[PDB]
Parts: structure tokens; sequence; C-alpha cells
């Protein structure tokens, strides 16, 4: 894979998931996120990992949309979720995210979001934000990771606590809860039963057997 690629395509109407491709270990992987038209303007789902990507990927917004990120939301502390994060704040974008991802990143030396998102403490918890519903499904790739869904288009967006189904083994394990990824996975299943289509946080997205494959690799493992 080349590294430095950023794009996105169409989903729904108003939805849209962008791609960028990022040097990790060494290595070329992909990483995704999700933008969500949300009246005039709109909500940005993860950064593009990176500074360079994220500035890359809203000049990409302004050439395939044309309208202003006014908001942004990281589902985990990783830095393909937040690395970008000081880019968006510069570009007048207000930036979001769990106090546990704010407090992780912070020990991490990674970007922090501005703002805390209240209300996603608990498992089970889901929370309007624009045009998505915010979930922490509990811990899974990470203590903090949370999926969104937008109800107006039925698109699952499970971040990087999903995996896509050509993976066959799980990968990076050191912040993830084995024990709950299951549980959360089945918490996912049950809150939205009716997703037609759903983002991995790296790789191809596909239908609802993403979650049922997530939980089969990591009880494989373990
Ligand atoms: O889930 C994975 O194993 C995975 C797959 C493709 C790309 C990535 C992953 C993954 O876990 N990444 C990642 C990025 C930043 C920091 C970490 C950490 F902190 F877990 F090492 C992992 C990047
Ligand atoms: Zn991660
Ligand atoms: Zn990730």
């Amino acid at each position: 894979i080349p590294v430095g690629e950023v794009r996105l395509y169409q989903i729904a109407d108003g939805v849209w998931s962008h791609i960028a491709t990022q040097s990790f270990d060494g290595a070329v992987y992909p990483s995704n996120g999700l933008i969500v038209r949300d009246g005039d303007e709109l909500l940005l789902i993860d950064t593009a990992w990176g500074a360079k990507n994220t500035a890359a990927l809203l000049a990409e917004i302004e050439k395939q949309i044309g309208l202003p990120v006014t908001r942004a939301v990281s589902t985990h502390f990783h830095d393909d979720r937040v690395g970008g994060v000081d880019v968006l704040r510069a570009a007048g974008v207000a930036t979001y995210a769990s106090p546990s991802t704010r407090r992780l990143a912070e020990v991490e030396g990674n970007e922090i979001p501005t703002h805390s998102l209240e209300g996603l403490s608990s498992s089970g918890d889901a929370v309007r934000f624009g045009p998505v519903e915010l979930f922490y499904p509990g811990a899974a790739h990470s203590t903090d990771n949370l999926v969104v869904y937008v109800p107006s288009a039925s698109v699952l967006y499970g971040g990087c606590a999903i995996y896509e189904l050509s993976r066959t083994s799980a990968g990076n394990v050191a912040d993830a809860d084995l024990a709950e990824w299951p549980t959360s996975i089945e918490r996912i299943q049950q809150h939205y039963p009716e997703a037609q289509f759903v983002i991995p946080g790296h790789g191809l997205p596909g239908g609802l057997d993403l979650l049922k494959h997530t939980t089969n690799v990591v009880k494989a493992h373990t």
C-alpha cells in the first residue's frame, strides 16, 4: 500500500467513509473513519491518522463534498483516531472524545480532543451527537472504544473494536480486554440489529457478519 493516501466514498445520502494509509510499526496500513452530513455542516468521526493525512482529508472533503467540518469525535485514544486533532482544532473544528479517551491520550502523549463527551461511561450507554448515535459497548480493542450509528441510514461504524472479514487472527491486543470483547460485541448486535453497512477501523466494510466474525477471531485467540 502507498503511504499517505487519503480518499473518501459515499455510503448513503449524507454518509461517507474516509480512508487513509499510514506507516505503523514499519508497514503501511489502511484506516477508516466516517463523515456524516449535519444540516449545512459535517460531523467527522476520527482523524485520518496523522497531521499531514488529516490536513489532506480536509482538502479532500472540499473537493468531494464542499461542506465545512464543524465537529469531530475520536472513538478511542490511539493515534489513528486522534492523530490530527491539532490540525482540526487549528482549522476551527471542535474536537470531542469521552473523558477516558482524553485521559488515555494525554498519558500516551497523543493529541487530545478539546471537549469531553458525557453520558458514555457505562457499557450500553448511547447518546445522540448531531446526526449520529454514539455507543459505548464496553471494553474491546481498547477500554474506551466507542461505536457510531447513523439512524437515518442504518450505517454502523464499529471502529477498531470490529475486524474486517479477511482478518483471521487477532491483531494488536496490548490495550484490549479479551475477556470482555465478545460481550461488548454482543451489546452492539443487540442495540443495532438493523444495521445494513458495517465499517471496521481497518480494512473492508461489509454487513452485520463483521460483528460475529470479530467475536470468532477474538475467542479463537484466547
Ligand atoms: O487492530 C489492529 O490490530 C490493527 C489493524 C490495522 C491497523 C492498526 C491496528 C492497530 O491496532 N493500530 C494501532 C494504532 C495506534 C496505536 C496502536 C496501539 F496502541 F494499540 F499499539 C494500534 C493500527
Ligand atoms: Zn486502536
Ligand atoms: Zn485503529
